[PDB]
């Protein structure tokens, strides 16, 4: 149909066989690092909430070899990438500082490399390939910064903490790629393991890992294959909202901050205000609530949070689109349905039975106006290295 395969061993392949091309050598080693699928807990993140994520079999390599001359030379084999596919450039200084620009690829290659830890950092030569498709909603920014990450550990160890290389990473997406994002993606294509989500408490950062086992139960990625001009511009103005509904109440985060007490301090904040804070706290509950449920193997409470955290999500956040309200509606003739990620387009995330998945994929294409992607997705490994 038009299910992707993820093809792994493929995207390897494929990325060894361009590095001995292109620079003459065998590649010395291989990472990757996954994208994501958030079963729920939208726009909790930045709220110091909770998120509920998978790691994807969809995936970002790079295969590369130290260099002596401190620079680093790149090469993407990315459909999608923009153009130039390669670029060179000197490595960081005091004196002089690694810039954003042309191609926009790079600039998360650049942010990592800018703000990486430890030292003596070497040059490198490097093949980037992903299966991930390319702002489709599952964190390619991301898969990459982790795997940049993941590369530059292997040339200069860093003697750290998750939770700082996450940070690294998120700070390569918001002073690079102008996209003040909290710490969600990162943080699952570091820790992601196969066979599990990831509960993330983005207010301690303490996480915890979910068995996601049961055969019975599987999860359908549908790409609506649409992107609205509001993704890139609306995210920041719900972000910089959320910071006012708790600017008054007194409340660092809205973390700190219950339904009880918005529903008693409505008139306090805007009615833009209550709405979005409706959502959030909405969706913190339903993500603990989903976590207990997914632990208890209750699917239908979990399954009626994500229908649950779609219609929030639509009504009160205003960060769906018609392509996700009808991919759902669509799917939701399924344990559930709800758009994933930062919304305007990308993926919905489909709790299904294993057994229905051949006549979903039927319905769905059958009953969506635009493109439908699938993807039939394991929960996946985070970061790891090949020596080769
Ligand atoms: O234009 C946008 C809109 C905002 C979201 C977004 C981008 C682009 C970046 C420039 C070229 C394609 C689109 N790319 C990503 N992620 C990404 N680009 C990758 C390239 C190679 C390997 C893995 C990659 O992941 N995200
Ligand atoms: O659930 C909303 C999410 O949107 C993502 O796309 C963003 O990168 C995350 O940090 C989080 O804010």
């Amino acid at each position: 149909a038009a299910l992707r395969q993820p093809q792994v061993a493929e995207l390897l392949a494929e990325a060894r066989r361009a590095f001995r091309e292109e620079f003459g050598a065998e590649p010395e080693l291989a990472v990757s690092a996954p994208g994501r699928v958030n079963l729920i807990g939208e726009h909790t993140d930045y709220n110091q909430g909770l998120v509920l994520p998978m790691a994807l079999e969809l995936m970002t390599v790079l295969v590369g070899s130290p260099r002596k001359d401190g620079l680093v030379s790149l090469l993407t084999t990315s459909e999608g990438a923009d153009e130039p596919q390669r670029l060179q450039f000197p490595l960081p200084t005091a004196q002089r500082s690694l810039e954003p620009g042309t191609p926009r690829w790079a600039n998360y290659v650049k942010g990592v490399i800018q703000y990486y830890p430890a030292a003596p950092l070497p040059g490198f030569s490097a093949v980037v390939v992903s299966s991930v498709p390319l702002g489709g909603g599952l964190s390619s920014s991301a898969s990459l910064e982790v795997a940049t990450y993941t590369f530059l550990q292997q040339l200069c160890p860093d003697s750290g903490t998750i939770a700082a290389r996450a940070q690294v990473c998120q700070q390569a997406e918001h002073s690079f790629a102008g996209m003040p994002c909290g710490i969600m993606d990162q943080f699952i294509s570091l820790m992601g393991q196969k066979g599990h989500a990831l509960l993330i408490d983005c207010r301690s950062l303490e996480t915890s890992l979910v068995p996601l086992s049961d055969p019975k139960l599987a999860v359908l990625i549908t790409n609506s294959n649409v992107r609205h001009s509001l993704a890139s511009s609306e995210y920041p103005v719900r972000r910089r909202q959320c910071e006012e509904v708790a600017r008054a109440l007194g409340a660092a985060s809205l973390r700190e901050v219950q339904l009880e007490e918005l529903e008693a301090a409505r008139d306090l904040v805007s009615k833009e205000g209550f709405r979005r804070a409706r959502h959030v706290v909405g969706e913190i509950r339903r993500t603990a609530q989903a976590a207990a449920a997914l632990r208890r193997g209750d699917y239908r409470a979990f399954g009626r949070l994500m229908v649950e955290s779609h219609r929030s999500l639509r009504d009160d956040y205003e960060v769906s689109c018609p392509e996700l309200d009808q991919l759902v509606e669509a799917a939701l003739a399924v344990y559930g349905s709800r758009m994933t990620g930062g919304g305007f387009g990308g993926c919905t995330v489909t709790l299904l039975e294993a057994s229905a998945a051949p006549h979903a994929m039927r319905h769905i294409q059958e009953h969506y106006g635009g493109t439908a992607t699938f993807y039939l997705s394991q929960a996946a490994d985070g970061a790891k290295v090949l020596c080769l």
